[PDB]
């Protein structure tokens, strides 16, 4: 059905838009001007990008998530490689407070990172 809606809705959420050359690309809306049409748009993986709107050639908003049971004829919510079946729900409230997503919960003390680091830091011994 139709339902009322505010500017501040379209700002922090999260849209994938084509430009002119047929390019695509996605992320959370984190500012507007009205003067000249500027949106810039910040990503979960820690990028921003300023974009003027006058070269968005096409626009969409994806489902932040299924309000109802997925039976597996719908297509799913978003992209992904694997699904563990172990893992399904998150954040019980809304987010958490360490980074803006949480993922490869594993056993806390087993498997921190599939026995893999980037950085060196050791907090404790």
């Amino acid at each position: 059905g139709a339902m009322g809606m505010s500017v501040a809705d379209f700002y922090g959420s999260n849209v994938e838009v084509l430009l002119n050359n047929d390019s695509k690309a996605r992320g959370v809306i984190t500012n507007f001007d009205s003067s000249n049409s500027i949106l810039q748009l910040r990503l979960a993986n820690d990028s921003t990008k300023s974009i003027v709107t006058k070269d968005i050639k096409d626009l969409r908003i994806l489902p932040k998530n299924e309000i109802m049971p997925k039976n597996g004829t719908k297509s799913p919510s978003t992209n992904s490689t694997k699904l563990k079946s172990a893992e399904t729900y998150s954040s019980k409230n809304k987010w958490s407070m360490d980074c803006d997503e949480e993922f490869d919960f594993a056993a806390n003390l087993e498997k921190f990172d599939k026995k893999q680091v980037f950085a060196e830091f050791r907090e404790k011994d």
